[PDB]
Order: structure tokens, then C-alpha cells, then sequence
């Protein structure tokens, strides 16, 4: 029972975490590709 809901929790976490980490990694790649203070803020 508790294992099932924990698995559901992890499944819910995975999809949102993927998108957010992709956004963060893309922003970091942009800041390392160019160099601007706007990219620092991003």
C-alpha cells in the first residue's frame, strides 16, 4: 500500500523534474555559450 503510493509519488516527480532540470541546464549552457549579465540573471 505505502510502496504503491510512494511509487506514484516518484512517477509524479519524474516528469516535472525532467522539464525543470532541462530548463536549468539550458540556461546554464546559454550562460556558458555567450557571456552576458542578462544570462547571469537567467
Amino acid at each position: 500500500t505505502i510502496e504503491e503510493q510512494a511509487k506514484t509519488f516518484l512517477d509524479k516527480f519524474n516528469h516535472e523534474a525532467e522539464d525543470l532540470f532541462y530548463q536549468s541546464s539550458l540556461a546554464s549552457w546559454n550562460y556558458n555559450t555567450n557571456i552576458t549579465e542578462e544570462n547571469v540573471q537567467n
